[PDB]
């Protein structure tokens, strides 16, 4: 029934979340995934892990085969996808070492395959217009947040708490990402424009991954690791992965493993059926 | 002599604006148009209709061959293009069931062929930089608005009328569209950003259609149908019936607009359309 | 030593010869003119080719930058025509840019990736201040040396703005083209606080940094885009008429800037340019 896929970003190229049971070199109608998929169990919950950028981190954000990654996880029976992403902060209260359970995004990517459906031969037949107002699976979002609570990691909810309750390092219970195409980081001019728009963090990999997960009928939630402030305060590759970030990986692993258990502890029949019905009801050719 | 092409969007996949005299199954130097073009008359005015998404609505917005559609209409001697588009509202006074005769846009599309000219072997030779300050044919916009008046539909001009003149359903006498690439709808984050920029509606099909019409020397005007509020604002059977009624009204507007176009001389406007292309050829002026 | 490449846009020394080169990323826009400014080697490359037949979205920026790198250039000075989005930047002015916002798409914007037509690797370049500051200041000093007014918004104000002037800083929005902006887009860009709009700065500036080169751009204001009156709305004739009046000033600045670069030592700067590339490899 429930099976949890995990897409590991920067810092999660060889996650070792569970003892490896099987290794799947698979293909999809949309090509090869970033790497082999590793299947196993967390407790009694089947789980599948794949590194977004492949082994050795050779695939840049704009060239990841998001379609193949999501479709391959779905083909293996995944009902959920938990994903990590390293990001820069655009706001004073989002400090390096914090995490963010995202609930919103603004898309500035281009040139990436962002839908399974279309009119050309390398796509599924149909025109699919998915609602994306709240683009994540809210139930799965709350499980990431509860998992943090269960692992004694501070949770800061701006809606029900004051700024004095923002004790770092903390998990931010909501937040918006602007997803840029990369590979370059933002200019200071771009960073201030994103901040003035009210965006919380900037990354390169959330879109179209989040969109395709919903197209596939899967429940998707992302946990973003704040690795540095973006250049409005500067961001470098070495800074995006440092001693704080090495500590961040430890706690993100604990959140992910606890989130998988928490997913497995609940019935998802109605949510899964709703995910599938949202796809069929978004077809405008039918 | 004038000849009006009509590109029908959602709700116009198979319109019967007139008894079809002939059909033209053609291709263009830029590929196949979305469907067979249907030829006929409104009164004594020659007319040509093609559905933007093809019959059966199998072609999504980013895959529509805008170049082929415009070129095919130009090849048949069209002097004008009237186009429809179903859109979401970004503003409180643009209510489902209203219409907008667009006069402005912000472009957020990518990955679409948006010009007939370039340095590639299959493009027309030359560098064409068209002015787009006011990107529609203003004379044809005013015909659409007058057609609405002639068909007893309210017209609301916010530049001269108090918001107490905004009586629904109404044709908004001006408005701006943000054209997103699709196929997904916007997030709430994106919707509120577009709203804060002052954009009136969101759609997926205006650009590059409007640009290519001007490149082709054709007078282009768009009438948008507001089908719903975009997701900045938090049953379906009522919305569907409302859209059906909107299609009936837009069909009335198109039929009257064709007659009004035929009732005037367009020699000078057509010549100015063609001169604007020649004066935008940077390679010739250099 | 130093060697300065010049990438000249719309309508834009002792000439020794013309050279055709190939690159791993294709052919440059045109042949390159090799020569000297005093004792400094200099190479001139027309961005849009002879006859201006290549539109901004189709310029092979990777080839142009790599061609100059392969010839041993340490610096690239670039020009571009642009539209002003702000009252105090008027046609005939110049802007030594220091910032940009990118609205381009569909252009090859990096030398590195996982496809066979790119260099193997994942390169995430910092771009907070995307130009070479030393080279920007040389463009400004060159204008001073040629008796062209310099206007600095951080220390002067509109009352002290003498045209035609070189604006000592400024941000560009780079749009993909080939069409000019709508009024709606122009006002949105202006409300974001951008100074000018153009079509060719990106990915040229990004690829220069990827190649370890010092890059600075001087933009020529040819028009007010289309946020003003209808008689002031941009079109090709308007851009070309003003560009022809401003070329000789751009010439004087660029040629003076080449001499000023050659008068200084760039050893540590060049080292830092190269080291920045190496430290940005994530693979
Ligand atoms: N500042 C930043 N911008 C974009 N992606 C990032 N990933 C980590 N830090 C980032
Ligand atoms: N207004 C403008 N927009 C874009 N590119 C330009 N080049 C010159 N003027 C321009």
């Amino acid at each position: 029934k429930v099976k949890v896929g995990i897409i590991g970003g920067t810092g999660f190229d060889d996650p070792n979340l569970f003892k490896k049971v099987g290794v799947r070199q698979v293909t999809t109608p949309f090509g090869k995934p970033s790497d082999t998929l590793v299947e196993g169990f967390v407790g009694d919950v089947a789980c599948v892990v794949l590194p977004r950028h492949g082994k050795g981190h050779l695939i840049p954000p704009s060239e990841v085969n998001y379609r193949a990654n999501v479709w391959a996880l779905k083909d293996l029976g995944c009902t959920h996808i938990l994903a990590t992403t390293a990001c820069g902060s655009l706001q004073e209260d989002l400090v390096p070492g914090d995490f963010v359970v995202l609930n919103q995004f603004m898309d500035k990517t281009w040139g990436r395959e962002n839908t399974f459906y279309g009119s050309k031969p390398d796509s599924l037949k149909g025109v699919l217009h998915m609602p994306m107002a709240e683009p994540f699976c809210e139930r799965t979002r709350q499980i990431l947040i509860q998992a943090a609570r269960n692992k004694s990691i501070n949770v800061y909810d701006k809606k029900t708490m004051d700024k004095s309750a923002c004790i770092h390092p903390c998990v931010h219970a909501e937040g918006s990402a602007v997803t840029i195409n990369g590979p370059r980081f933002s200019t200071r001019c771009e960073s201030f424009i994103h901040k003035a728009m009210g965006l919380d963090i900037v990354n390169m990999t959330l879109v179209p991954e989040v969109s395709l997960a919903r197209e596939a009928g899967l429940s998707y939630a992302s946990i973003a690791i704040v690795t540095d402030f973006d250049c409005w305060k500067e961001h470098v590759c070495v800074d995006m992965v440092l001693e704080q970030f090495r500590k961040s990986v430890v706690h993100v692993r604990e959140i992910l493993l606890e989130a998988v258990a928490l997913i497995g502890a609940e019935d998802w029949t109605k949510t899964i059926e709703a995910n599938k019905a949202l796809v069929m009801s978004s077809r405008q050719d039918l």
